[PDB]
């Protein structure tokens, strides 16, 4: 049902805000964003920036992406972005996460015609 492209929106696109509100900011979105439906899933960050942004960095750095695949690009420029990782307590189904939010490259893996993000690597 979902396309990679609709599905890395949903994973890691919060432009509804320009950085995380409170130290609850994860906890609420890894729920929202069905994240924590049926595991908690452990790591995931969310950019605060326009999709064309965004997608413009599948057209940036080319770089080799964690698994060694070629299809990861760097932006060029730092973004907004909120960082999410589940504490060592967390035990579903109570997902629990620290949050941090910070300004620093992004590392996206792009798919598709559009180009566009279908995999968050790393930020930097």
């Amino acid at each position: 049902k979902e396309t990679c492209a609709a599905k890395f929106e949903r994973q890691h696109m919060d432009s509804s805000t320009s950085a995380a509100s409170s130290s609850n900011y994860c906890n609420q979105m890894m729920k929202s964003r069905n994240l924590t439906k049926d595991r908690c899933k452990p790591v995931n960050t969310f950019v605060h920036e326009s999709l064309a942004d965004v997608q413009a960095v599948c057209s940036q750095k080319n770089v080799a992406c964690k698994n060694g695949q070629t299809n990861c690009y760097q932006s060029y420029s730092t973004m907004s972005i909120t960082e999410c990782r589940e504490t060592g307590s967390s035990k579903y189904p109570n997902c629990a996460y620290k949050t941090t939010q910070a300004n620093k490259h992004i590392i996206v893996a792009c798919e598709g015609n559009p180009y566009v993000p279908c995999h968050f690597d790393a930020s930097v």
